[PDB]
């Protein structure tokens, strides 16, 4: 799931 939020951050 980390990946799911290093995206939503990222953006």
């Amino acid at each position: 799931h980390l990946i799911l939020h290093l995206l939503l951050q990222d953006s």
